[PDB]
């Protein structure tokens, strides 16, 4: 099949998989995988249930039309109502919607908790709202035991608008991630971790690039603030600390591999980032060779300029480019014809938890839109062998995760 009848097919899979029809929003499983993801690559952030019980009367009193009519009418409301970065939005039941706020604090939660529930006020007993405010991993069991308690606190005293948990640790503020970031760019506090995204045989693609830095003996991890940086407006600052350092280590002479590194929605978006990188690109064409610009689906679909430029000047310097989080965007797969990314790397929703039926075919259709073209298809995460031969029966040629970083 040639492109357009095959990105379409794919949007076609992907949307019968992991979208719910009448809302349009991700359905149970979609919001399965998202959870699952989440809580074992973070864990922070909050996560809500909203229990439409208006919708639930609608549907044993008026029917399925008047049912299916407020659940379209609330999922576009909560659509366009709750502007989040990375947000998850689903309809894990009939009458039941459930969210996933990644990197949010407690105070923010709760200004969500209050517009979540706007949203309904707008669209004419009515409801219960459980949020969870979630600081570090734990395993999907927990977490949903904890929105079934704030849940349970909700119904258990209607004098509060939404029932509230919090597990447990006083966190720190945006400014205070900047401030803290900064310091670690000064001393050059920063370690470095290469992951390497191999085909089956173990030849190197490239290596993507993960940072961190200590202090007062605590670790903290490159996604533990780079939202921060990003709503800061300085996801540039560590963005281009990490190709610089990245650059010096290529020069070092040693590291024969490709190194992929991840370019923020924030730093692309700042046209001050793209002459900068075309400057410095130009100041070190030795080793340009070896650099991989991850750039994530939203600069695709979302800043298709900015990232056009940002692609132009990194190609024209002998670097290359892929996409991050490869359709997790839920829009048109366009764009793959019109940048002609070096590789693609799957989001985690449509390389995990493939328990049915449709979601394999996904997969497959989402993977040779793009090994059609020539464009390597990468899984990441990948944590078991048995894993990396089931993906690679569904057009995936490199992996990168667990069963990589064990071998020798
Ligand atoms: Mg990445």
């Amino acid at each position: 099949k040639a492109f357009k009848a095959q990105a379409k097919e794919a949007q076609q899979l992907r949307e019968r998989a992991y979208l719910d029809p009448v809302s349009h929003l991700g359905n149970r499983a979609y919001y399965m995988s998202q959870l699952s993801g989440w809580l074992s690559e973070s864990g922070i952030g909050g996560v809500a249930i909203l229990q439409a019980e208006f919708i639930k009367e609608l549907y044993e009193e008026k029917g399925y039309e008047a049912g299916d009519g407020m659940v379209r009418e609330l999922a576009d409301r909560l659509k366009n109502s709750i502007t989040i970065k990375d947000i998850s939005i689903a309809r894990i039941s009939t009458y039941e919607f459930g969210i996933i706020m990644p990197n949010m604090d407690e105070t923010e939660l709760k200004i969500v908790a209050e517009s979540i529930i706007t949203c309904v006020d707008d669209i004419n007993a009515n409801l219960s709202l459980g949020v969870v405010s979630n600081k570090r991993q734990s395993s999907t069991t927990t977490l949903l035991s904890l929105l079934d308690n704030a849940l349970a606190k909700a119904k258990s005293n209607p004098e509060l608008n939404y029932g509230f948990i919090s597990s447990d640790k006083i966190i720190l503020g945006k400014q205070q991630w900047k401030t803290l970031v900064e310091e670690a760019i000064h001393n050059d506090w920063f370690t470095f971790r290469y992951q390497a995204a191999n085909s089956s045989w173990g030849k190197t693609f490239h290596r993507e690039v993960f940072s961190a830095f200590e202090k007062d003996g605590v670790r903290y991890t490159a996604n533990q603030f780079l939202f921060a940086l990003e709503q800061l407006n300085a996801s540039h600052i560590f963005d281009q600390y990490v190709i610089e350092r990245v650059i010096q280590q290529l020069e070092k002479g040693e590291l024969t591999d490709p190194l992929a590194i991840n370019i923020a929605q924030g730093s692309i978006s700042q046209p001050s980032f793209i002459r900068w990188i075309s400057q410095t690109l130009s100041k070190h064409l030795s080793v340009a060779n070896l650099l991989h610009f991850e750039i994530p689906e939203g600069c695709f679909v979302n800043e298709p300029h900015y990232t056009a430029l940002f692609c132009n000047a990194v190609r024209n310097a002998g670097a290359d480019f892929g996409v991050d989080n490869y359709g997790r965007n839920f829009q048109s797969l366009d764009y793959i014809n019109e940048f002609r990314p070096k590789y693609v790397k799957l989001d985690y929703l449509f390389t995990h938890h493939l328990d049915d039926e449709r979601q394999k075919f996904t997969l497959t259709s989402i993977s040779r839109t793009a090994h059609n073209l020539g464009i390597t298809t990468i899984a990441s995460r990948v944590e078991t062998q048995t894993q990396l031969d089931f993906l690679s029966e569904h057009f995936i040629e490199v992996f990168q995760g667990f069963i990589v970083d064990k071998a020798a």
